């Protein structure tokens, strides 16, 4: 009975980035703390050229156009 209404909203712009830059650092650092992981990721991200953030923000825009597509019927709380 998967209610078509009940949707899912995009995560954080940099969350989509974390998964990408998480193995690189954690790779050479198989002991990062959830704090470090997200902190450093935040640094590289923050440092990521605005033009390089395109794929990520753009991605969110793809599933977003899809989101609001059926939400018009769903609610908001």
């Amino acid at each position: 009975f998967k209610d078509p209404n009940a949707p899912k909203r995009p995560p954080s712009a940099f969350f989509l980035f974390c998964s990408e830059y998480r193995p690189k650092i954690k790779g050479e650092h198989p002991g990062l703390s959830i704090g470090d992981v997200a902190k450093k990721l935040g640094e590289m991200w923050n440092n990521t050229a605005a033009d390089d953030k395109q794929p990520y923000e753009k991605k969110a825009a793809k599933l977003k156009e899809k989101y609001e597509k059926d939400i018009a019927a769903y609610r908001a709380k």
